């Protein structure tokens, strides 16, 4: 079996993109953010503490006759940037673009943190690292991919996410015409339960190419591309006037700038991310000073390959008994 599915960025911004996927019998269709960095399938609910839903759509498992409580069943999950959503769960037929994984564990959230209320386009999210991570007790769950995998044509899934455009999603199979050249794969690490990789090296604008092993995680549940302080320094000492802000939480630069492109390797290929993905537009309404899409790692103690890397490329997540990652550009 396969699937395919539409992405869809939220906003002008691309802060996340939104997929379609259908719950339950009849079909409810909710608008995810399907995320490569954890591993739980959660929605807004009919369960959802009413003042913290703010125009999402609700998963009503009553109206399901395929929904089934997981007796016993509560996760709880916090994210990177400290958003929070917790609740219980329930099994039920999830499709995506074509693709049905029945039995999967739909977590239904009692409880999330404002960050998730305030966005009214995210109607939960879909997890899909390791399975591994996930956080249904005392009995942990399966991510969706890992459930449809034994199904699917080829044991793999594919993200190509738009620069402020649709993208696709596919499941079972890699689309030979979404890329140019060839996919360079690369070794992958479970151990931290992420796609979890080693870039071979980076460089900014027309800049010579500096070899270094930089440790990160394909992570497409994070916007911005998150790298060490060393790199991201060099990044921005490019552009006039951009700084490191405290106050703000990051690099911003005068919205004037033409900003430079950031390359980043997977063994020997090069991935090139255009000057233009790396701006994030104003700091508030108005303001001339724009908040950088390439920001330091330090503190969040994991490099993070986000959307801003990862829509430069098409990338393969190849679950296979020893997982991989390919990229190829597009």
């Amino acid at each position: 079996s396969t699937g395919s599915a539409t992405t869809t960025p939220i906003d002008s911004l691309d802060d996340a993109y939104i997929t379609p996927v259908q719950i339950g019998t009849p079909a409810q269709t909710l608008n995810l953010d399907f995320d490569t960095g954890s591993s739980d399938l959660w929605v807004f609910s009919s369960e959802t503490t009413a003042s913290e839903v703010d125009g999402q759509t609700i998963y009503t498992p009553s109206k399901s006759t395929t929904a089934k409580l997981l007796s016993g069943a509560t996760w709880s999950i916090s994210y990177g940037d400290g958003s929070s959503s917790s609740g219980d769960v329930y099994t039920d037929t999830v499709s995506v673009g074509g693709l049905t994984v029945t039995g999967q564990a739909v977590e239904s959230a009692k409880k999330v943190s404002s960050s998730f209320t305030e966005d009214s386009t995210i109607d939960g999210l879909l997890g899909l690292a390791f399975s591994t991570l996930n956080t249904v007790s005392p009995t942990q769950q399966k991510t969706f991919f890992d459930n449809a995998k034994a199904s699917l044509d080829s044991p793999v899934f594919t993200a190509d996410l738009g620069y402020h455009a649709p993208g696709t999603y596919n499941f079972g199979f890699i689309d030979t015409t979404a890329y140019t050249g060839s996919i360079t794969y690369t070794a992958v690490s479970t151990k931290q339960g992420f796609w979890e990789w080693t870039s071979t090296g980076y460089a900014v604008g027309s800049g010579t190419f500096k070899s270094t092993s930089i440790d990160g995680i394909a992570d497409t549940g994070t916007t911005l591309l998150y790298l060490p302080a060393t790199v991201v320094s060099a990044y921005w000492a490019q552009v006039s006037g951009a700084k490191s802000s405290s106050s703000v939480g990051g690099y911003v630069f005068p919205c004037s700038a033409t900003l430079p492109s950031f390359t980043f390797g997977v063994g020997s290929a090069r991935i090139v991310i255009p000057g233009d993905y790396i701006d994030f537009g104003p700091i508030s309404t108005g303001s001339s000073s724009c908040f950088g899409g390439i920001q330091s790692s330090a503190g969040i103690g994991i490099n993070i390959f986000g959307d801003v890397a990862l829509k430069a490329a098409f990338v393969v997540f190849n679950g296979a008994t020893t997982p991989t990652l390919g990229f190829a550009s597009k």
